[PDB]
């Protein structure tokens, strides 16, 4: 006898925040559809500043608990100054306001098409072009559709190797050799076996402690975080399993889009892989798979870089309406000390 | 709505929280939970509709610290509603502080007829797997909820224990609907007011494993068990090192028993308990003495505030490898 959809008791005068919940290989994304105050700014950068300095309570509500959690990520859609852009994105996380879109492009691309920010391509063509204005800059996502559903693919920034076979003394383990590469962020790459862990069986806590130790070691003796690998950097049809541990011991549920990019750069540099050769990357956390493909050579200062095609699937998970009660001490959310 | 698979019904939820711990009440889209009794229904859900639990409570649409409730008819004629609890570890029996949310819910959503205009609190009869709990909900429909504990008692006091990490420490074991070890945070060399959650968790975990060597989990305390108007801060670390967002309703119950036993508190004397995690406050009050075999128990009035956080529709894509959710382990 609750046929009629109703909201629960809330404070009228704080509008309802409405989201579409998506995920890209296990990492969630709340896209805000409605109930965010006007984000005033002549530019996306201006708008990012305004949100951080005026509407941060909105970020804290959607991303913090009790309505979110430690590994929740968010997106507020805004007009772009660029006439090329189908949409502008302000990214939200639990630590602040990110610049690197990364794999969220896969979800936002799919979203833009499915929600009509991008007109449907001619029935003859199947991949639609979505121009997303990140704080990063304009990223073009190519979304497969019918007349919709399928993989999304985007082209990386110039990705390169900063250092190879670098020996460091990681607390808890001996001197260890790491590669540091840029895939949109700086990651240390180590084999899990070289730290005395089986990536396929070991508890997440063990892989996190190990990877954290490497990240702290590299910080002093030379960086967004560390990726541990199964050590299958040798070309094969078999997927290669990696785990990304970044920031405050935070595990990525997806093969990091950045991580895929930097590993392809590393594989290219060691002569294990050629242009338009495609590997598959599997998440140790979730089992989801992204593909990388170096498409053309490039440069980044004096450094020989590569351009990488990352592709993967985003999925819809549902839709939420967030409300706040006048009384609630935890109206604007909380995070654990 | 987003593009979804038609033919898998939409799961619809009302998200609430009691002192920071969340509760998803399922409004619609759960298959018929077949069973002659609540017990039968809990069994059926665990053995046939577990995919529904995993969807609502797992990482894509939930998280490690998410809890859920499916409402069902009760066999008991007294009962306004029957509750099946869902969590990330399985199917709970402990009614718990979820009665605070469910009581408020039952009134606000008309499972309970509207109270008499004269009277400012309503009676909600909740059938938990444990049994029939009565919640008293303040109204004019918003306000705090209060319920009466089961028989709560002290199992052991000032017990020195073999802790791998700190050598030897004195702990109290009490029952508040579950068995909790109580130690002072300071006694493990931690300031409860400043220390990182990781530090307090690993300490409390160590005590829990140690006590097994001699139990739902361990509560670290402010040490302010001495009566005062000032609230007392506690942190509850139970099961697999999972922290409680609230002053545990069970925890409040057990320490009221412990405070009564040590002669720091009398009947109808009320303490306030503050969560180290979030800062939320539950009130405990021993109301009458009672018995549990030869053990002298107490009945405790636990009271707190539940708040609405919003509403979701969960969907499935037939393509999605993580349709049914996932956990890191």
């Amino acid at each position: 006898a609750l046929a009629v959809p109703r909201l629960p008791p809330h404070d009228p005068g704080t509008p309802v925040l409405s989201v579409v919940d998506m995920h890209t290989g296990g990492e969630p994304l709340r896209i805000v559809l409605a109930g965010c105050p006007e984000v005033s700014g002549p530019t996306l950068l201006a708008k990012r500043r305004y949100m951080r300095q005026h509407l941060d309570h909105v970020r804290r509500r959607l991303m913090f608990e009790p309505r979110g959690h430690r590994d929740m990520y968010g997106a507020v859609l805004v007009p772009s100054e660029l006439p090329d852009a189908h949409l502008g994105v302000l990214f939200l996380h639990n630590e602040g306001y990110s610049s690197m879109c990364g794999h969220a492009v896969l979800a936002l691309g799919r979203f833009a098409l499915d929600f009509g920010l991008v007109p449907a391509p001619p029935a003859g063509t199947r991949e639609a072009r979505v121009n997303i204005h990140c704080p990063c800059g304009l990223v073009t996502a190519f979304v497969a559709c019918e007349d919709s559903h399928g993989p999304v693919r985007f082209h990386s920034v110039p990705a390169f190797v900063l250092a190879t076979d670098l020996m460091v003394d990681v607390p808890g383990h001996g001197k260890v050799m790491v590669d540091i590469a840029y895939g949109g962020a700086f990651y240390a790459f180590v084999t899990a076996e070289k730290l005395g862990l089986d990536i396929c069986s070991a508890k997440t806590r063990d892989l996190v402690d190990a990877a954290s130790a490497v990240t702290e070691a590299v910080k002093a003796q030379f960086l967004y975080g560390t990726i541990l690998t199964d050590g299958k950097d040798a070309y094969t049809k078999e997927p290669t399993t990696n785990i990304c541990v970044f920031a405050d011991e935070q595990v990525d549920r997806s093969p990091t889009g950045s991580g895929v990019t930097a590993r392809i750069a590393l594989q290219y540099h060691k002569g294990l892989l050629e242009l338009n050769q495609m590997r598959a990357f599997k998440s140790s956390a979730t089992g989801s798979v992204f593909t990388g493909k170096a498409v053309r050579e490039a440069k980044c200062g004096d450094f020989k870089a590569v351009i990488v095609e990352v592709s993967g699937q985003a999925h819809y998970t549902g839709t939420a309406s967030f409300i706040i009660e006048d009384d609630d001490p935890l109206r604007d959310g909380f995070l654990l000390k």
